[PDB]
């Protein structure tokens, strides 16, 4: 791909984070904490899952960023509407305002409803995410495999401002403690 020149500097929004997440000082890394991280509750925080939003809101244009997923067993990545549900149980789907892919139990899937199997020969250590607002496109790229395409959501109905979306996943196994990191431009 040749989307690198639309690179944007993403930072994480503390206020949206599940209360167990630890966001680095530079707001570029996030990981699962051992316990509750001693923050007050608020209506923005994702309550049920280890999720956080980027601070940036996009309503036009083309945007690109990259995320490091090295040594994780489980995670979700993509974009979502600013108005997505924060509290309780929900599925990641375009009907609920999410355009995402994930790793879970040694398989990669796109967050369609129902979910779509992805075909990845080279497990990625870094993921590229491209959003074309006007075109209604969200695409995912395997940076470890020379930028190969993972998945394209087309005919997207964003229906609002978009925010970068992250889920570090649970760490029931003791093998998923590693952070998500926003990679430098
Ligand atoms: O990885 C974990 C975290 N988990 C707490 C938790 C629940 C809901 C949302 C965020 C955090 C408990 C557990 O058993 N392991």
């Amino acid at each position: 791909h040749h989307h690198h020149h639309h690179m944007v500097h993403i930072t994480l929004d503390r206020n949206t984070a599940n209360s167990w997440l630890i966001i680095s000082k530079d707001r570029r890394q996030v990981r699962m904490g051992d316990t509750h991280q001693n923050v007050s509750d608020n209506k923005e925080r994702f309550s049920n899952y280890p999720m956080v939003l980027g601070a940036q809101r996009f309503s036009s244009g083309k945007m690109y960023w990259e995320v490091d997923v090295t040594q994780k067993e489980a995670w979700d990545l993509g974009v979502c509407r600013d108005s997505v549900q924060r509290k309780g149980q929900f599925s990641l789907s375009p009907e609920n305002g999410f355009w995402t892919i994930w790793l879970w139990q040694d398989s990669y899937e796109a967050g369609t409803s129902p979910q779509t199997t992805l075909h990845i020969q080279v497990p990625p250590c870094q993921i590229g995410i491209f959003v074309d607002y006007e075109a209604g496109v969200v695409s995912f790229y395997n940076i470890t495999d020379h930028g190969s395409l993972i998945y394209t959501f087309s005919e997207c109905v964003f229906a609002g401002p978009l925010r970068p979306f992250f889920n570090v996943g649970f760490n029931y196994s003791g093998g998923n403690a590693a952070p998500l990191k926003l990679c430098p431009l």
